């Protein structure tokens, strides 16, 4: 579609239907394009100094790019609770992406006046990749997103990548990607760009907590057939021998009842309080947490493999670095006190999920004999084991919603840490740029390349589709469900609701589990 | 088919041809089959007062057998850099096998002179299996494979298998299988042996090495949404009081960024230098290795999970057992030297997988509180968990291509540990036989078994076509990538080639991973 | 452009266009801290290897 200077090449279409089967989202913003680098290329690399595990070498690009991974984006408080109440699952089907309304702004300073004029005949140049052939950054969690409130208007991230490095230095393996490279369709005032998407099939979400934990799935009523050792000696009197004798299994000991299951895998986490008197005074916060290693260099875990965070009553504990934690609206980057962060909790999943603060289980040491007593390890890492059930980590209102699978010789159940959809082929990078428009070349020639450009910025708005497809619950429960529901009681302000002064803000975080299914 | 006497069976077809979907590689060698046990059937077993790891109870047979499982039976070292320079992925497909030009000779040792006449009507019998009804031999890397370089001539390996054992007794479990008791083709002179066979649908083999790493797939110009605890304790400037504290991770802070994926796993290796100097001086070549252990008995890992075998600029250090080791061309077989062996390298891998010599991680060990310090413990196996990527070890030129999937009520990840193509109906085995002929029975009845035969073997040459899929690279990649090259320099012996006295040679592994894919 | 593909029977690998593979501070053929593009060395279209 190509329209004039006049014609408007897009409508504004923020929606949301429900089909029943189906739930179809849109959501539409303003953006706003600078210009990057000044239009050129650069490597970028650790600063100096700086230790052995925050070594880097990569390059920063002129191009932006859109990034609508986050959930809120597409869903509005309300939206978002109609699917966590009333649904077991979710997962997206295709989506629809559209640009339009573009229009290209060159600004001129002079003294302390900037006067902003229309550049008509400028243009912008977008593509997709959608062979992804590009270094994907999305699903890192990146700021940069659609903004939650539809009222606001967003700057669009630059586009930066890394690759192989010894040190700072480059090794002869790492890859250097021209962006500039690849057909982009170019955009002048009165073009609109679209594509549609279809996602690979892929599991649903699991929005349910189970009603039963594989701890107790069986009939107390009922005794096993099957013998335990209830005891390994028996009294003499003056002495107790060593006789080993057995029992049957039933309400009065649940704990030996022979088991068809175990809990999920553990990789261990360190415990800190709420409360600031019971933590320890050490600085503990990276040679006391929890890492993985490679290539000689340690890395934080930060988001470990789904677990429980406290078991029943501990609320004021969580793990070191065991769960997500999102900032509160108006918040710095750096050390920012425990009140304005929102620590997510995972006890949801107590049921079929170890702790994450403790251990797996214990497991023998030694054989015993006669002379020797027998003794016992703790396990504090246990990889998956046959007959291991676990669930995924919870998705929340905020958090992201896939991540692309690496391209890999194997991986093991590939969904994705931070929670959401593995997909092997993820919805493709949009990426855009400002085209540039050299300023007075010299009458005289010269081979060298301009460092002269007309500044400009560019802006419009952008439109994403996402269609949804929905597991309805069906479930035979006498009594009523817990919701989510915002509390009766006044308030000054209204939670998820802009305040005085305009400024929009999510209150808490919103788990997408209530519903609960036997196990 | 068959042919008379005097007319030939077949012809040599030794030829590589690319279609550019498909390589097509046939590879012909002569053989030559003597008669092993005398005709006979024997056991054999683990001699007298050998260590209880090194027991075995099995069967030797009179037959022979055919393995052409080394790649560079197929590839000659030109063919096989088109393959690894250009390709990211390789299959096998369907395979033809073709014996013909059969011929077998009476020898008669008399005194010292020894005639070698042509025995016209004597037969060779010849099976294939197919039904993986027998002890499949094939993928232990054993030796006797058809030679490199094709204008040798190779001796046909005697086939013998293992069974269950107690010490070195036999189990009643332990099977007993007669060759004899099985349908095969007999080959007289003039008659000619053929099986195709259908590879069934197999991952790819990635050739390709990653141009980032798990630790490092984000854009480092944005920082993250996600907090973490920056910090634990605030001071007073009396005292540092217990206050924590929250970060958004960044490009100032690499390491502590919220990843989505996690390393391979691991099983520790001891490290050893190439440098006679810096290894301890003791004798740890068992003691100090790393084992399994069954039925009480220890086993040496010696292939190792995959993983990278040294860290950045450890080029020094390999794992003990950890890697796969070739011989040099004229190499004997006990007590050789460092300078013999050639040591093949993983640390193409570095990035999707733990340094073999070092541990995954770091673990929390306790529960911290005001009064205690918080601890931690290294993790030196790690099973898989949840959200794990890997690679596959590399298959070099003459390492195995195949093995054969034990036959089991579960098997994760079924890609060999060697390397190569994990199947579950691999290329049948081909046993070959002398048909025995008596010698001058006696004119009297005797109902023993005939002690005396013409002592006689035989020969032929035998053909193998294998039909290979590739998987060809297409990448956006700016700056060259990096290639095989046999160096520009002058020598006094050209590499892959016969010297001065006609001894073929291999100096150094190829292994097939150049090309770059991005993460 | 037309391309003449090579058929030879050498036996031996041949002579490859490698970029090197040890480290380095900048990447060949790429920009540098200041986006400036270069090109380290000349590449010359002869590697193959002909029979005369």
């Amino acid at each position: 579609g190509a329209d004039g200077v006049g014609n408007s090449s897009g409508n504004w279409h923020c929606d949301s239907t429900w089909m029943g089967d189906r739930v179809i989202t849109t959501s539409t913003r303003t953006w706003a394009l600078p210009t990057y680098n000044n239009h050129l290329y650069k490597q970028i690399s650790s600063q100096s100094g700086a230790s052995n595990d925050n070594h880097y070498f990569g390059y920063s690009t002129p191009w932006g790019y859109f990034d609508f991974n986050r959930f809120h984006c597409h869903f509005s408080p309300r939206d978002w609770q109609r699917l966590i109440n009333n649904n077991w699952g979710f997962r997206p089907k295709r989506l629809n992406f559209k640009l339009f309304n573009i229009q290209v702004k060159e600004v001129t300073q002079n003294d302390g006046t900037t006067t902003i004029a229309n550049n008509l005949t400028s243009t912008v140049q977008v593509f997709t990749d959608s062979e992804y052939q590009l270094p994907y950054v999305l699903g890192s969690a990146h700021q940069g997103c659609l903004p939650p409130f539809p009222a606001d208007v967003f700057m669009v991230p630059q586009y930066g990548y890394l690759t192989l490095n010894n040190g700072s230095q480059a090794v002869g393996r790492s890859s250097f990607y021209c962006l500039e490279y690849f057909p982009s369709q170019m955009l002048r005032t009165g073009n609109n760009f679209t594509f549609s998407y279809t996602f690979e099939d892929v599991p649903f979400h699991s929005s349910y907590a189970h009603s039963q934990s594989l701890d107790r799935l069986m009939n107390p009523l009922i005794d096993q057939y099957l013998y335990y050792l209830s005891r390994t000696n028996t009294p003499s009197g003056t002495t107790t021998q060593s006789r080993l004798q057995f029992s049957q299994a039933g309400a009065s000991d649940i704990r030996d009842q022979s088991r068809n299951w175990l809990p999920g895998p553990c990789y261990r986490q360190q415990r800190v309080s709420k409360t600031s008197a019971d933590n320890n005074n050490s600085e503990y916060s990276w040679t006391g947490a929890t890492k993985y290693h490679l290539n000689g260099r340690d890395s934080l875990v930060n988001p470990g493999p789904a677990m429980a965070s406290h078991k029943d009553d501990e609320e004021k504990f969580f793990p070191q670095s065991g769960v997500l934690i999102f900032g509160k609206q108006g918040s710095e980057k750096t050390n920012v006190d425990i009140e304005k962060v929102m620590i997510t909790d995972e006890e949801e999943i107590r049921t079929t999920n170890p702790v994450a603060t403790e251990q797996y289980g214990s497991v023998s040491t030694n054989l015993q004999r006669g002379n020797r007593q027998a003794a016992t390890a703790d396990v504090n890492t246990q990889g998956v084991l046959p007959g291991m059930v676990w669930q995924d980590r919870d998705v929340y209102l905020q958090g992201p919603i896939w991540a692309k699978i690496p391209h890999t010789d194997g991986h093991f159940h590939p969904s994705p840490l931070m929670g959401g959809f593995g997909l092997k082929h993820p919805p493709p990078q949009i990426l855009i740029k400002n085209t540039p428009v050299p300023a007075n070349p010299s009458t005289t020639f010269s081979a060298a390349k301009f460092a002269s450009f007309i500044t400009q910025y560019s802006t419009g708005q952008v439109s994403v589709e996402i269609e949804w497809e929905l597991q309805k619950e069906n479930s035979k429960r006498w009594n009523p469900e817990i919701q989510y529901t915002s509390n009766y009681n006044k308030s000054v302000n209204v939670d998820f609701t802009v305040d005085t002064n305009g400024v929009y803000s999510e209150p808490r975080p919103i788990g997408t589990r209530y519903l609960t299914r036997n196990l």
